[PDB]
């Protein structure tokens, strides 16, 4: 029981910390759409990411309680959700900005009031 919160296009990459240098995910370059969805029961979250060329998973990671997601550059944002580091280079700062909303989100709903809110404008 899933949602997808945001989808966006990015070349998904990981950091090879032994050839100091970003690999591409799954080993093939190329843009990838990737999700971050919504465990409506458990109120969990992931990040999950497919090549749009060949359909192969690059990315399928959950995201912490406290996760650092760090923006390097508007389009170039990364995280060490394990034990190795992820990037996410986006095709355009409209994509950035849609998944750094979401994940912004997603990081409130998970670390825990407000008045309800006004009307939306007409």
């Amino acid at each position: 029981s899933e949602q997808s919160i945001c989808q966006a296009r990015a070349a998904v990459m990981v950091y090879d910390d032994a050839n100091k240098k970003w690999v591409p995910a799954g080993g093939s370059t190329g843009f990838s759409r990737v999700h971050i969805y919504h465990h409506t029961g458990n109120n969990t979250f992931r990040v999950v990411g497919r090549k749009i060329q060949d359909h192969q998973v690059v990315i399928n990671c959950a995201i912490p309680k406290g996760l650092k997601y760090n923006q390097a550059t508007q389009t170039f944002h990364q995280w060490r959700d394990a034990r190795q580091v992820y990037g996410l280079n986006f095709g355009s700062k409209e994509d950035a900005n849609v998944f750094a909303s979401a994940m912004m989100h997603a990081l409130e709903v998970l670390g825990g009031d407000f008045p309800p809110p006004p009307p939306p404008p007409p």
